[PDB]
C-alpha cells in the first residue's frame, strides 16, 4: 500500500453522463459538466455542497480553471465562443466569439502564470474527427486573441493541451495523432512526432519534465524523450476499459461515449497515475516492467468510467472518477 484510503464520497447532482470534472487550482473547488450542458461548482472538504449550478443554452464542450485567479472558470462551447464564468459571483464575465469557421472549442489550457490560455477550435465533426482546426493563444487580460499557431502538415482538431510547471512549453494532441510540442515564447512548433494510430485523448509532462505522457484511440499509453522527437521511453497497451469507447447498454439501446475529458491523472510528484475502468479508478506505478501493474483499483462505479481527476491540498489526495450515470465519486488519499 502507497496509499490509505480516508474515504469515498459520491457526488450525484447530475443527471446525465459527465464529460469533464476538474478540481480548481485551490485544490477545494470541483467544476464539472454532463452531456445535457449541466455546469455544477461544489466543494468537498469537510462535505460536498454546491456553489452553483446552470444549464447552458448552447453546447459545452471544454471547461478550464484559471491559475492565478481562483474562482474563475473557462468555457469553451460547441457555437465557437469562450465564456469566462465567475465562480464566487455566479455570473459571466464576458462570452467572446470565435470570429472564424471553427465551432467546437475542444479543450482549454491557462498559462500558470496567468497571463495567457490558449484553446482549440474544430470544425464539425463529419456525418471521422480527422477533420481541421486550430489552435488560438489569448490575452487573460483582455479577453482577447493575440495569435493562431499554424499546425503542419494542414489544419487538424486538437484533442488536448498542457503547459509545463513555467508555461514556456505547451504539449498538445491532435485528432491526426500526431502531438505537437509549442514553444510558448518564440510561438511556434519546438518538436512534432506521430504518437498513435488514430486520436491522441491525453497529453501531459512528466514531473521531471523529461517526457510527456500520451494515452490515445490505438489503446496505448505512451512515454516520450522529449529531447528526441518521437523515441519512446516505453510503452503499454492499457484495459480497451481505459480508452473506449465508453458503453452502457435495455432493449437494443446503447449510450456511446468517446473520449472527450482527461483519461488520466496524477499524484504530486508524478509517481502515480489514474485510469479509467468499468467499474473505477485504477491506478499504477509509474516508472517499468514489461506489463505495466496496478496497485490501487478504487472501485464504487456501476456504470463505465470516463474521465478522472487527481489533485492534491495539504498533503492530501483527492481522487475524482467519472461515470456514465452521471455519478462522480470523490476517494480521498492519504501518502504514507
Ligand atoms: N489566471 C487567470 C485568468 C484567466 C482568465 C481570465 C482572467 C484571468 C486573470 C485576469 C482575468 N480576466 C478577466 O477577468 C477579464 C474579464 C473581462 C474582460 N473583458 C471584457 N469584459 C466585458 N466586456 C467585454 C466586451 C468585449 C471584450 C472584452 C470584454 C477582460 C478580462
Amino acid at each position: 500500500q502507497p496509499f490509505i484510503v480516508l474515504g469515498q464520497e459520491e457526488y450525484g447532482e447530475h443527471h446525465s453522463s459527465i464529460m469533464h470534472c476538474r478540481v480548481d487550482c485551490s485544490g477545494r473547488r470541483v467544476a464539472s459538466l454532463d452531456v445535457d450542458g449541466v455546469i455544477k461548482v461544489w466543494s468537498f472538504n469537510p462535505i460536498m455542497q454546491t456553489k452553483a449550478s446552470s444549464i447552458s443554452k448552447s453546447p459545452l464542450l471544454s471547461l478550464e480553471w484559471a491559475t492565478k485567479r481562483d474562482r474563475l472558470l473557462l468555457l469553451g462551447s460547441g457555437v465557437g465562443t469562450v465564456r469566462l464564468y465567475d465562480t464566487e459571483a455566479k455570473k459571466n464575465l464576458c462570452e467572446i466569439n470565435i470570429n472564424d469557421n471553427m465551432p467546437r472549442i475542444l479543450s482549454l489550457a491557462c498559462s500558470p502564470n496567468g497571463a495567457s490560455f490558449v484553446c482549440s477550435a474544430a470544425a464539425p465533426s463529419l456525418t471521422m474527427n480527422q477533420v481541421p482546426g486550430r489552435l488560438l493563444l489569448w490575452d487573460t487580460k483582455t479577453m482577447k486573441q493575440q495569435l493562431q499557431f499554424s499546425l503542419d502538415p494542414e489544419p487538424i482538431a486538437i484533442n488536448c493541451t498542457a503547459f509545463n510547471h513555467n508555461g514556456n512549453l505547451l504539449v498538445t494532441g491532435a485528432a491526426d495523432g500526431v502531438i505537437r510540442l509549442f514553444d510558448m515564447q518564440q510561438h511556434e512548433c519546438a518538436m512534432s512526432w506521430r504518437a498513435h494510430y488514430g486520436e491522441v485523448y491525453s497529453v501531459e509532462f512528466s514531473y521531471d519534465e523529461n517526457t510527456v505522457y500520451s494515452i490515445g484511440e490505438d489503446g496505448k499509453f505512451i512515454q516520450w524523450n522529449i529531447h528526441k522527437s518521437g523515441l519512446k521511453v516505453s510503452e503499454y497497451s492499457l484495459p480497451s476499459d481505459a480508452t473506449g469507447p465508453f458503453v452502457l447498454s435495455y432493449s437494443g439501446y446503447k449510450q456511446v461515449q468517446v473520449p472527450r475529458g482527461r483519461l488520466f491523472a496524477f499524484d504530486s510528484e508524478g509517481n502515480y497515475m489514474l485510469t479509467c475502468s468499468a467499474t473505477g479508478g485504477v491506478i499504477y506505478k509509474l516508472g517499468d516492467e514489461k506489463v505495466l501493474e496496478s496497485c490501487l483499483s478504487l472501485g464504487g462505479h456501476r456504470a463505465p468510467v470516463v474521465t478522472v481527476d487527481w489533485s492534491t491540498a495539504m498533503d492530501c489526495g483527492t481522487c475524482l472518477t467519472a461515470s456514465m450515470d452521471g455519478k462522480i465519486k470523490l476517494t480521498t488519499l492519504l501518502a504514507h
